């Protein structure tokens, strides 16, 4: 049971270049991918993030012009792998912006994990965080707090949408580490996956939308604390250098086109060793 | 010697709507005014902010498309009033973004006041604050720290560009209060001017670029701490309500067209009392 990582292509959204590169831009529409990270591990199947819900975006953020085919929903992407939501044991959310938790609703059976601060933030966000924390279907508690119980999928209860809260740099499983990278959101996590026979991969998630972002220390305009945001970028750069990790970014179309998705995966076996 | 306020029209700049209304926009060019606040007081002439320097903006931020006529430089605006820079006793800066300190160079003789944190921030800004703190001509110390001594007007020395640092809500002079409103910058100040015979005026300066900004608690994309930024907006709304103060905003063209500028002023004498 060697560690494998499968990227679940979740389609795309659009933001202004001023959203993507805070203050710098240039301005104008930029379309970027959204994906989730499925880890097939000895300890179980872990899904980090769950993309966006198409209907939610069309209702609440239609200016983000979602494109998402049937195979780019979470059930659809899992289907490419001959899996279904019930095959996933643990769901981890990097943060509860709508584009990272829109598929949580399909995983009532799963254990849920997130930073200790994130459910409380979803319940009572800053005034400027309402569009980010706009989809409360991942939490009956948060939906109730926000007056958004109408968003709840039938069958979602407090009992099946409670999160175990974590803090700091901690192990999710053997060789899978959650790296605290606050700034974009109060409890934002990045992800370091180690493999038995290859160098690690550091998924920046929303601590760095693109390669350019991390190079230039220019974060996204969506953030709660930009000082933290930069410090977290430095932390990520240093961690990658230390571990000799390969960096992969959350919302970077040019790089994403070069990433393995669908039935392609990271963590291959040897063939002559 | 009753308190009078004269607004020195300093021309205009452009930003994207996403700069003005953080994340909200809409996008596209928005042209807005820049002005400085001259207070003729019993205790002396106080100038709060000094606009932008045209050459600096054309060199370093030409995408802000400055428009500034001869009478819209600080010496030109003072000239409309039959004054010159040497007539000003005290210069106060709300913060050291380039559009509020570009005329400081003309006031070596004056006492200078600013938040205790602002010269240090100009010397060592966050990576994302370099375009805001781009004009160091207001401080030989900051220019030296930033490698920008070339920006210094001949005759500028540490001795004539040192600031007295303040903190908290404090009086500048009788009935002139500096209101701490951090968030847009680490030591940002707003200004409350009281008059002997009329209601006060609360100049939000960059704690709220526009009326819409303060109404919606939607601050500018230029900030160091947006949580502070919102808290400061609430502070300003409450202070205005308490004092029954008239609110005036820093970068709001529609409102600015209704403001008194040039030889027009606030704080008129009675005529039959
Ligand atoms: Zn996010
Ligand atoms: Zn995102
Ligand atoms: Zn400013
Ligand atoms: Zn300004």
């Amino acid at each position: 049971s060697d560690t494998k990582v499968y990227l679940l292509d979740g389609g795309s959204l659009v933001l202004d270049g001023y959203h993507v590169f805070w203050n710098r831009g240039p301005g104008g529409e930029v379309r970027f991918p959204v994906y989730s990270i499925l880890i097939e591990h000895a300890e179980g199947r872990f899904l980090i993030d769950t993309g966006y819900d198409y209907d939610h975006v069309m209702k609440v953020l239609p200016f983000e012009k979602p494109i998402q085919e049937k195979h780019q929903t979470i059930p659809g992407a899992l289907g490419l792998l001959g899996l279904e939501p019930r095959d996933i044991d643990v769901v981890v959310n990097s943060h509860f912006h709508f584009d990272h938790c829109g598929g949580n609703k399909y995983f009532p059976h799963a254990k849920k994990i997130c930073h200790r601060s994130e459910v409380p933030q979803a319940c009572n966000p800053q005034p400027f965080e309402h569009l980010g924390y706009s989809d409360l279907s991942f939490s009956a508690e948060a939906a109730e707090a926000r007056g958004a119980t109408a968003q709840l999928l039938e069958g979602t209860t407090r009992a099946n949408s409670t999160f175990e809260g974590i803090d700091g740099d901690v192990d999710l499983a053997r060789g899978v580490k959650l790296i605290s990278t606050p700034g974009h959101s109060i409890g934002h996590y990045s992800l370091l996956v180690e493999f038995p026979r290859r160098k690690p991969i550091l998924f920046t998630i929303d601590a760095a939308y693109t390669q350019k972002s991390l190079e230039t220390l220019c974060q996204a305009a969506f953030h709660i604390d930009p000082v933290a945001g930069v410090n977290s970028m430095r932390k990520v750069k240093k961690l990658a250098e230390d571990h000799g990790a390969e960096l992969m970014y959350s919302h970077d179309m040019d790089n994403f086109k070069t990433y393995r998705t669908g039935t392609q995966f990271y963590g291959h076996h040897h063939h002559h060793h």
